[PDB]
């Protein structure tokens, strides 16, 4: 039922190769397009489509994700960050947060290519969502898209506080912060949900899933990693493949795939440098370590590897207060009725993302003097020069995100937080002929001086603007940055009478404390008497910080950054011969072919030069649509029709039909 | 010869806060000084019994 000879493969189950799938299989129907992927097929699977048990595709023995881990490094207190990958089809579209953001206008004027700018990505990218949500600026975002994003159908009550705490530290609440213009803001954050459904909005349903049961011409050929790129009298004609899983040790297996005129590499940023230098694009001497032959001269494929460094600071919450925490730890009697309102109706718990509301941040120069001056140094050059572009974001998550056996139980809001565009610059190459090999590699967190300053500021503004949150209970202090004990910078826990408030009534241990191990928070001042009840406030004290108390910040920012997965670069889009935005020199073209070769091209998100302050998913999603729409008129076919719908039966705003609500 | 410097036991469980400890179950090793060299002191401030010493 499979044949041998594909017209157009497409190398991945990423999010962005099922764009690149989708809308290639819909151009001309009669062209053969395969999709070969690594990964489990995702079709009707509930823990993918529903959109609450989005944490658990984390874990450590969870199927659904790679882990690579990386070399020790001095900068993270020796510390070796695992770096997780998207192991199923759809990619991280299937496994995402579902956060929703959008780049700066900069940033895709930053690199600098013959095309993609922003003015010219700007209609691409309204083709690609619909937007359910009641859009002010609709010269912007599209509203017909396969793709549907949304608030969801149900909204934790964090969000008002967390806008009315942002609003009071100088942060402008804006409607729409996916705007593209501008660096301060506070938004209810939108999400990769399909409020018509409730179900998660990933690009495999929308693009691949929807296709094949209405087109005969795809095939998907999951559960087959590739090994190497096949390349002939200068043309890729053929990618052999070995099974996911080696569960016959004697005698292995592999199979030779064939494209008549197209290959394309979606396998991500860092599954793809490693499957260029398998084929042997690369450095002869780095690739000689590995014995692979070299064919071609691409020193920058595997280097300018970037990331984002999040970090996360729970906060403890009041015990009259909702949060998924309950859910996800998880109760037997809660999680059956968190299931039977999502099957009963479509409108629960589950039916959401956990992050309700966010800030990009821009910092004010005389608060922005008090940091280190190699970061004021970068700020001159990076920042100075453009305003559109904030310097760092955090968001609130209406619960914990982490293991809910390591810590004290209770209920908690959790401060998320991702540098926007972190300076440092990784590198990743394989060291064995093997696909299944770990390659060694280096993310390079926080190796540059330059990358520490936002991330202690930010913690310093997050903790304050929680502290104002009407919700607020106490830091819980195992979990926040280890301060001398006498600072009155300290992370204080909650107060006497509600550890009685979640100890129960029978606990023959709630107050008592021995060993100093946690020190108790002070009543807020009182309220005022003689302003109107709605608009009396009772608040916790102002904490203030020397170098000791810094130090204590900067340990536990080196100690417990990670990866936001917003991973891209290796290979990307440069000349040849080098250039300033990528010192080791690019590999593919402007039109997205790699260099030296012919009829190979890249749909990863790998391909972007430099940062985009925003999300991923969005950038994957276009430069899927960019990749798509090279290969349609590389193949010659007509601007007329080169739009390539995907079948959907579209749902109007309920007031135009009456078939679309929650 | 007679004189231990120091002591410890063990406790079959967490002799502590469980409201601020992750949940499972502990055991909680226990040591005390056997004999401490420092010195403390404690005094009265004021006349009244209820007031409470510097010490
Ligand atoms: C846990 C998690 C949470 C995230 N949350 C958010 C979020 O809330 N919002 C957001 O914007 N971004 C988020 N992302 C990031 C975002 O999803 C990614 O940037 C995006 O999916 C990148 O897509 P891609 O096409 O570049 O790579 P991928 O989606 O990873 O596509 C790569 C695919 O190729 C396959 N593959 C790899 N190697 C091979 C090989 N040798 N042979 C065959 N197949 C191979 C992989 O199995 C995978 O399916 C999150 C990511 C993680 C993983
Ligand atoms: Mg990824």
């Amino acid at each position: 039922a499979i044949p041998e000879e594909f017209d157009i493969l497409v190398l991945g189950g990423g999010s962005s190769g099922s764009c690149i799938a989708g809308r290639l299989a819909n151009l001309d129907h009669s062209l053969k397009v395969g999709l070969i992927e690594a990964g489990e097929n995702n079709l009707n699977n509930p823990w993918v489509y529903l959109p609450g048990i989005y944490p658990r595709n984390m874990k450590l023995d969870s199927k659904t994700a790679s882990f690579y881990t990386s070399n020790p490094s001095p900068h993270l207190n020796g510390r070796r960050a695992i770096v997780p990958c998207a192991n199923v089809l759809g990619g991280g579209s299937s496994i995402n947060f579902m956060m929703y953001t959008r780049g700066s206008a900069s940033d895709y004027d930053d690199f600098q290519a013959e095309g993609w700018k922003t003015k010219d990505l700007l209609p691409l990218m309204k083709k690609t969502e619909t937007y359910q949500r009641a859009c002010n600026n609709p010269d912007i975002h599209g509203f017909e898209g396969p793709i549907k994003v949304s608030f969801g159908n149900y909204t934790y009550p964090v969000c008002q506080d967390f806008l009315r705490a942002s609003e009071s530290q100088g942060i402008p609440y804006v409607d729409d912060l996916e705007d593209l213009v501008t660096a301060h803001g506070a938004e209810h954050w939108l999400k990769w949900i399909n409020r018509d459904t409730g179900r998660r909005s990933d690009s495999a349903h929308a693009f691949v899933h929807s296709t094949m049961r209405n087109h005969d011409n795809l095939y998907l050929i999951c559960n087959t990693k590739v090994d190497k790129i096949i390349v002939e009298d200068g043309r890729a004609a053929a990618v052999r493949t070995v099974p996911s899983k080696p569960l016959n040790p004697k005698k292995p297996s592999h199979k030779i795939y064939r494209a008549r005129k197209q290959i394309v590499l979606s396998c991500g940023t860092i599954s793809s440098p490693l499957v260029l230098q398998r084929s042997g694009f690369g450095d002869p001497i780095k690739l000689r370590a590995a014995g692979v032959k070299p064919l071609v001269n691409l020193p920058g494929v595997g280097r300018n590897f970037q990331d984002h460094y999040c970090f996360f600071s729970p906060y403890r919450i009041k015990p009259q207060y909702e949060s998924f925490d309950d859910f996800v730890r998880g109760d037997a009697e809660i999680q059956k009725r968190v299931f039977d309102q999502w099957y009963a109706n479509g409108t629960g718990p589950l039916a959401t993302n956990g992050i309700e509301a966010g800030v990009k941040i821009r910092p004010t120069p005389e608060e922005l003097s008090q940091m280190d001056e190699s970061f004021q140094e970068g700020y001159r050059e990076y920042f100075e020069d453009k305003p559109d572009k904030p310097v760092m974001h955090y968001s609130i998550i209406a619960g914990f995100f982490g293991d809910h056996t390591k810590i004290p139980p209770g209920k908690y809001m959790t401060m998320f937080h991702f540098l926007e565009y972190p300076f440092s610059r990784g590198s990743i190459h394989i060291t064995s002929p093997d696909p299944y090999a770990a390659p060694d590699f280096d993310p390079g967190f926080m190796n540059d001086e330059r990358d520490m300053a936002p991330m202690v500021w930010a913690y310093k503004k997050s903790r304050e603007t929680a502290r104002r949150m009407d919700h607020f209970a106490g830091e819980v202090t195992s979990h926040h940055p280890l301060f001398p004990y006498s600072s009155e910078a300290r992370a204080l826990e909650m107060d006497l009478e509600t550890s009685n408030a979640y100890g129960g009534p029978l606990n023959l241990s709630a107050g008592l404390a021995h060993g100093s191990w946690t020190q108790p928070l002070k009543k807020p001042t009182a309220k005022n008497e003689g302003h109107v009840t709605s608009n009396q406030v009772e608040l916790h004290p102002d904490i203030e910080y020397d170098e000791e108390d810094d130090k204590a910040i900067e340990n536990y920012i080196r100690e417990h950054t990670e990866t936001t997965w917003h991973c891209l670069g290796t290979c990307s889009i440069g000349p040849r011969e080098g250039s300033k935005i990528v010192k080791w020199g690019g590999v593919l073209d402007h039109r997205s072919n790699v260099y030296g070769v012919k009829g190979l091209k890249v749909g990863d998100l790998s391909v972007c030069p430099d940062n985009v302050g925003c999300n991923t998913y969005t950038t994957a999603l276009l430069i899927g649509e960019k990749t798509a729409t090279l290969v349609g008129e590389d193949l010659g076919y007509s601007g007329e029709a080169l739009d390539m719908t995907v079948p959907q039966f579209k749902l109007g705003t309920y007031e135009k039909t009456g078939l679309a609500r929650f």
